[PDB]
């Protein structure tokens, strides 16, 4: 019956012209950004841990800003006198109340005081040292309350914006890298079955010096959640690449394996066993014929001026007796 | 069983690149010579008959030799003594014995004397009637015992040496014409069922003037008897043209439409049913594939990724349930 489980080899159907190619790859190396204090000073909070994924902006470390915070106020303070003094002197020597040797002076200081008040700016606002861009915390270098120097390594944040994967292409199969609108799917080989979209980003071509074809590609999958799928450097992969060697064809072709096709007893029809979920349901195909009905080339088994039967084969047996009708 | 007789569908295995093209054409009509004595008589004998076929040199008719026979054998005693006395005066005249008039004179009478012999002799032999090639007396123009004159018509004789049939080839099947070792084979509509090979006399070949091919081509056949045979001018036939339009094809191919083959639940083989005798027989044969396993393009039905059946497509039901082995 239906619930008798029959083996059966199977095939995928394919588009006649649709080129397709597997290859292995490998997830590209990130180079490690150490980041950095411009100001020295001691640690007082460290609120990110190794693993951390963290956005471009966010806090990574802060120094204690007591005596940043004194040099500034100071610097305000000694620009903002600077500043009133020069406005007064303009107002005075635009009627010549002082002398231009008195006004220099005041504009040479308010320069120095601006310089001063500038770099003070700076001090504070590198208090707080950022990410400078979407990473993850490879490495704390340092600890809490710990003292540090300008340019003293605070974490190794590896850059996650893009996951990059390299392959070689054969050199003979520059032609489907080539081809119009060549699509890249990425299967890991540490979670199979679950396909994600790629896209190009470079190829070397020089076909002439015969050494492969390296390819860069990157993930370009909205479910591609990094969250879930923990993919590193050096993780393997496979590399489907789709190629439409012939778009223009108007009508297209599928392919199927003849041993695929069978007739039926009541009619002319051919039919293929469609798989879906486990089970078989019989689908009506049309051949494709150039003119008139479907014809096959054979190689061995007939002579020419032999009779074979086309209509009727499956309603006979071995030495059964015919009618040959119109 | 094998007795149940079942109406089939059938044909003929076809080699790839043998075309083959039917025409219909006609019998040549053949010029009725004419027969007639070159000597005037009364016939004696005239012993043929309308309808029967002869040979070159046969007898037709013959006339009372009587007069001539007179005539001859005096014209035959005439030449004898005209002769011996030339040659007497050539071994007078040799020794000056006899004048050069006389000399002339015996050579002029010795010609007079030869050319009544000639004529008489030819006379001789005209009064035997021969046919002057293998043919059939289509008319009987005359009666034994009647008198004619020359040129009188005894007979109407067509040459049978010959079985000409003429028709014409569309402009466009000129390559098949032009095809190395062509054949032709004849099907007269008075004799269906029988074949005759036939050879190439002639065809106008001004592809040009877009008026078709005029063909002629004879009978050569042993099998061609036109005693059981009878084949007439105006009577008409099927003409089949058989031309390989590829004979450097290494591994000859042959078409059988793809209805014709089906396979076995027990293996991966193709098959035909081979019809002998209105009989079939189950013959195995290797459907061309150039790599691998024979593939179909299918045309409708079918969508890319679909799952389909390539191997126990026979031992399965609507709905089953299975199991992809490989």
């Amino acid at each position: 019956d239906t619930a008798l489980v029959r083996p059966v080899k199977t095939a995928t159907v394919s588009s006649q012209s649709v080129i397709l190619k597997d290859f292995s790859g490998m997830v590209e190396a990130v180079e490690y950004v150490k980041l950095a204090f411009r100001v020295s000073g001691q640690i007082i909070n460290l609120p990110v841990v190794e693993g951390q994924r963290v956005k471009k902006g966010q806090l990574i470390a802060a120094i204690d800003p007591r005596d940043i915070s004194l040099q500034y106020a100071a610097d305000k303070a000694a620009y903002e006198t600077a500043a009133a003094q020069v406005e007064r002197n303009k107002r005075l020597l635009g009627r010549q109340a002082i002398s231009l040797q008195e006004y220099e002076i005041s504009v040479a200081n308010y320069q120095k005081a601006k310089s001063a008040y500038e770099l003070s700016t700076n001090n504070m606002r590198d208090t707080k040292l950022l990410a400078p861009f979407d990473g993850s915390i490879e490495t704390r270098l340092v600890e809490n309350y710990q003292r540090v120097n300008s340019g003293e390594g605070i974490v190794r944040l590896v850059n996650t914006r893009k996951l990059r994967i390299k392959f070689t292409v054969p050199d003979d199969y520059l032609y489907l890298l080539r081809a119009k609108d060549a699509t890249f799917k990425v299967e890991f080989d540490t979670y199979k079955g679950t396909v994600f979209n790629a896209r190009l980003e470079e190829y070397l071509d020089i076909s002439t010096d015969g050494t492969g074809i390296p390819v860069t590609i990157i993930i370009d999958d909205a479910a591609f959640d990094r969250t879930i799928y923990d993919v590193k450097p050096g993780f393997t992969c496979n590399i489907r690449l789709a190629s439409d060697i012939a778009p223009f064809i108007e009508e297209k072709l599928m392919n199927v394996p003849l041993s695929a096709v069978f007739g039926d007893s009541e009619n002319k029809n051919t039919y293929v066993w469609i798989v879906k979920d486990n089970k078989v349901n019989r689908r009506e195909v049309t051949v494709y014929s150039p003119t008139g009905e479907a014809n096959l080339l054979i190689s061995k088994g007939l002579k020419p001026g032999e009779t074979v039967v086309t209509a009727g084969v499956y309603q006979l047996v071995e030495g059964q007796r015919i009618k040959e009708v119109k």
